[PDB]
């Protein structure tokens, strides 16, 4: 079955005053492939991708400031404090050329560092990744009532930082299968303490739906119109129905994105890599080989 362990040895580094966590392994040379996670996960969520690529290809998959493994300073957890934490955790490691693998708000700091250092992105894998979103129209029906109201700072907060229901609840109907209670209590761990769930609820109050917040939705289609003309080379998992990438988003994606290949995953929420950890994984390492890298 779908492995449950986290056999990774820790390494940390000091970024901003505060220790960061992150998995490093494969081989020392070559260009190095950058696992980035989002909501509400960590590395964790890249345990059964990463070793179809690490026997070849150096693999770091940080956890993000405030989740997983990494220090929890008293901060709002804004998309620009991820950013920050981000780009001196690539200096930090001093990375020169990368390849991206992102998912869900590390597909934001992902989409968002190659478009102002698109000199040094050799690739980007991506999955059910941020958007602008026009309409709560676009948003899931089975999700629309909660997510509205977690963007509120009485009952989102209630719900997501005192009862722990993105964890509980959202996490899982996030994922098509059912993640057993080892997974369960992995993603749990970094946020038994109520107080240190901020960033839980930060993320989808920065999500870029109808107009709002105003400043996301522009960084977002920022990197957007970037992606539209930039030659990278493109790796677009998706599922149905998804979350972000409905598979009507996903088409016209894969005919519009330039060198762009895209990879019915099958059926899938939001953690693609929970449902279908096999095909991914496997077509990641695929398609690196293809890149002058
Ligand atoms: C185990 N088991 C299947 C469930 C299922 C549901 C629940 C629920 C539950 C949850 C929801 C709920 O989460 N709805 C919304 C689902 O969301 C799907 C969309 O995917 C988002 C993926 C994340 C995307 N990333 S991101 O955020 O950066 C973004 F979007 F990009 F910005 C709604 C109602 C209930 C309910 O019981 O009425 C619980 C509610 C309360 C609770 N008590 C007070 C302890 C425990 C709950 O326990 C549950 C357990």
């Amino acid at each position: 079955g779908i492995g449950t362990g986290f056999p990774f040895d820790p390494h940390y580094v000091e970024v901003l005053g505060e220790r960061m966590h992150y998995v490093d392994v494969g081989p020392r040379d070559g260009t190095p492939v950058l696992f980035l996670h989002g909501n509400p996960t960590s590395s964790y969520v890249w345990r059964n991708i990463i070793p179809h690529v690490a026997p070849t290809h150096r693999c770091i998959a940080p956890d993000l400031i405030g989740m997983g493994k990494s220090d929890k300073p008293d901060l709002g957890y804004f998309f620009d404090d991820h950013v920050r934490f981000m780009d001196a955790f690539i200096e930090a490691l001093g990375l020169e050329e990368v390849v991206l693998v992102i998912h869900d708000w590390g597909s934001a700091l992902g989409f968002h560092w190659a478009k102002r250092n698109p000199e040094r992105v050799k690739g980007i894998a991506f999955m059910e990744f941020i958007r602008p979103i026009p309409t709560w129209d676009e948003w899931p029906e089975f999700a629309r009532e909660t997510f509205q109201a977690f963007r509120t700072t009485d009952v989102g907060r209630k719900l997501i930082i005192d009862q722990n229901v993105f964890i509980e609840g959202t996490l899982p109907m996030g994922v098509v299968r059912p993640l057993t209670e080892v997974e369960m209590d992995h993603y749990r761990e970094p946020f038994l303490n109520p107080v240190d769930r901020e960033p839980l609820w930060r993320f989808p109050n920065e999500l870029p739906i109808a107009g709002e917040p105003a400043n996301i939705v522009a960084l977002v289609e920022e990197y957007m119109d970037w992606l539209h003309q930039s030659p990278v080379p493109k790796l677009l998992f998706w599922g149905t129905p998804g979350v972000l990438i409905p598979p009507a988003e996903a088409a016209r994606l894969a005919k519009s994105l330039p060198n762009c290949k895209a990879v019915d995953i099958g059926p899938g929420l939001n953690l693609l890599q929970e449902d279908n950890p096999d095909l991914i994984g496997s077509e990641i390492a695929r398609w690196l080989s293809t890149l002058e890298i």
